[PDB]
């Protein structure tokens, strides 16, 4: 059904030369999920793969190639967190939007932070990414960083990004109340001491974001560490 995609996820390097040589047109074929060979080789990590199906795609932005979902192989490069292959998709002469959203209104900073990959966002933040895009939920990259809990990613989203810290996504919570929801404590207090996050704003229910605390443990820490302003 579909040779090359699945000699990509594979990762059978002699099979997609031998495909390619037969059967040409099969390069930029979609998938019944509208993925290209591309899409597979980067999800699966296939180094030497990637590299030679890019020398085939010289003059192909790959903004061009969204999924079904809205997600083009430099979506999956930074979901998958392998900085070679991110730099890989990168360093071309037709370079690929880094504030491009898939279907859900998510960015490639969104995607890395969520899974935790530091050396990926820190790549995509230097290289111009903006840290200020609301999703359909209305949240920005530090919402997701907060949600974790990585001291590293919201120093890096803060800090050198100049993220906004009081943003309220669609519930009514600012990135402090999912920090503290999580039992995030040290996060929580790290927003607030460091980056002036307030925490007396209301839920669209009326809650503070101490009143969504995970447990009374994370409560206390967080109440005995923040001063008041």
């Amino acid at each position: 059904n579909y040779p090359l995609h699945q000699a990509c996820m594979e990762n059978e390097f002699f099979k997609v030369q031998e495909l390619l040589h037969s059967k040409p047109s099969l390069l930029l074929q979609k998938d019944q999920d509208g993925r290209i060979p591309l899409h597979w080789s980067v999800s699966f990590q296939a180094h030497e793969i990637t590299s030679f199906l890019l020398s085939k795609m010289e003059n192909v932005n790959l903004d061009d190639y969204p999924d079904d979902s809205g997600w083009t192989p430099f979506h999956i490069a930074c979901s998958v967190g392998n900085l070679e292959v991110v730099k890989s998709l990168y360093d071309r002469p037709l370079k690929p939007d880094l504030n491009k959203i898939t279907n859900q209104g998510v960015t490639c900073l969104h995607l890395a932070v969520g899974k935790k990959w530091f050396e990926v966002s820190q790549f995509l933040i230097e290289n111009g990414a903006s840290v200020r895009i609301k999703d359909k939920f209305n949240q920005i990259p530090l919402h997701r960083a907060a949600s974790v809990g990585s001291l590293k990613l919201i120093e890096l989203l803060c800090g050198l990004g100049k993220s906004a810290v009081n943003w309220q996504d669609k519930q009514g919570w600012t990135p402090l109340f999912h920090a503290l929801a999580e039992g995030h404590g040290d996060a929580a207090v790290l927003l607030v001491e460091k980056y002036g996050a307030e925490y007396d704003l209301v839920d669209n229910k009326g809650a503070k974001a101490e009143d969504v605390a995970l447990n009374e443990q994370v409560k206390k820490f967080f109440l005995n560490n923040v001063v008041d302003a």
